[PDB]
DNA sequence: AAAAAC
DNA sequence: TTTTTGC
DNA sequence: TTTTTG
DNA sequence: AAAAAC
DNA sequence: TTTTTGC
DNA sequence: TTTTTGC
């Protein structure tokens, strides 16, 4: 009945089964660290089978007829019902490889390889990292240290509220029918975010007004002397940001807050399969994906859809249209939360 | 790690 | 040349 | 056994 | 895209 | 996938 | 490096 795919369950917010999710959580984390990418995602897959479930597991007869909770899941299951918390779990959590990836990794501009790399030479603080003299720092990597208190705490909704003012002002003075949707967790009814995700197509609008858009917003910020940080991406087109928002612009001290904010540029025409993708989250669309490719001979990504079967790409001018090709039934945003 | 001959 | 960062 | 896993 | 040299 | 900066 | 399902 229960499928192994998140694009065939509805995946709210409330979760019942927190205290297992948080082990596999970690545990799926730390096989990302050593690696071990099939075991990895297995842990991943397991812990999101879970947040659909409507109920708390409260004994081993409750995880019969579940997918992805194999043998060495239910072991994970079977402790934390036993001793009230995973023994696996809490040795990862007091690793001292582990405790530096997470350490590292918040740090924006930093991933995986600069932790290893930092790990391999003998670091464990941040403050040894800071003070020292022979390192050499990436321009992302000195804004991620500059910024780092307000990049820490997760943007709230509020924040975001203010943040989609701000875009909206923006935009529309130098394209007035350009269309802007907030995307990502604040779509899918999150009430946190580690950035707020901002999806902007123009239906009017030409190929020139188009790439030259996200440049004429950013530095729009920047004469204002908002744009704390910007890398930007040409195809879409792609516009990473670190704005400043001012506390006076949030409806509720330094009396602003450093925010990542991601501005995706797309086509007119490819704006359904941009606001499905880019909506997420994460495992819903590798989901979406696994499930057009192994379920239905198709090719799903951020810009199309393909039948390799019928030899044709399919048109959709919305997400309902999108779920209703692949044979879905129709998922709204706030139920996408695998 | 758990399926799937994915 | 390959690697690293960002979804 | 090998393959796949967005 | 833009560095960094992993 | 194409800039720049160094080793 | 493990177990399951189904040719
Ligand atoms: N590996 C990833 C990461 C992201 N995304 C998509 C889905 C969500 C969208 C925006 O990404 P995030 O910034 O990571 O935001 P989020 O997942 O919604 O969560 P958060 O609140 O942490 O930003 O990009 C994806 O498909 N694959
Ligand atoms: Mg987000
Ligand atoms: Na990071």
């Amino acid at each position: 009945k229960i499928s192994q795919y998140a694009c065939q369950r509805r995946t709210t917010l409330n979760n019942y089964n927190q205290l297992f999710t948080d082990a596999l959580d970690i545990l799926a984390e730390n096989d990302e660290l050593r690696e071990n990418e099939g075991s990895c995602l297995a842990f991943m897959r397991a812990s999101s089978v879970l947040k659909s479930l409507p109920f708390p597991i409260t004994s081993m007869k409750d995880t019969e007829g579940i997918p992805c909770l194999g043998d060495k899941v239910k072991s994970i299951i079977e402790g934390i019902i036993e001793d009230g918390e995973s023994s696996e779990a809490k040795a990862v959590l007091n690793d001292e490889r582990y405790k530096s990836f997470k350490l590292f990794t918040s740090v924006f501009g930093v991933g995986l390889k600069t932790a290893e790399k930092w790990f391999r030479m003998g670091f464990r603080t941040l403050s040894k990292i800071q003070s020292d003299k022979s390192l050499r720092f990436t321009q992302m990597q000195k804004a991620g240290f500059l910024y780092y208190e307000d990049l820490v705490s997760c943007v709230n909704r509020p924040e975001a509220e203010a943040v989609s003012m701000l875009v909206k002002e923006a935009v529309v003075t130098f394209l007035p029918d350009a269309l802007v949707t907030m995307t990502g967790g604040f779509r899918r009814g999150k009430m946190t975010g580690h950035d707020v995700d901002f999806l902007i197509t123009s239906p009017e609008a030409t190929e020139d007004e188009e790439q030259q858009l996200l440049h004429k917003v950013t530095d729009f910020w920047k004469q204002q002397g908002l744009l704390l940080y910007h890398q930007y991406h040409r195809s879409f087109e792609r516009s990473f940001c670190i704005l400043k928002l001012d506390h006076g612009r949030v409806h509720s001290g330094k009396g602003w807050k450093a925010i990542r904010v991601d501005l995706v540029m797309c086509p007119y025409d490819r704006r359904a399969f941009a606001l499905l993708g880019w909506t997420g989250s994460r495992q819903f669309e590798r989901d979406l994906r696994r499930y057009a490719t192994h379920e239905r001979k198709m090719m799903l990504d951020n810009h199309a859809l393909y039948d390799r079967t019928k030899r044709v790409f399919l048109e959709a001018e919305s997400e309902e249209e999108i779920f209703a090709h692949l044979g879905l039934d129709y998922i709204e945003p706030w139920e996408r939360n695998a």
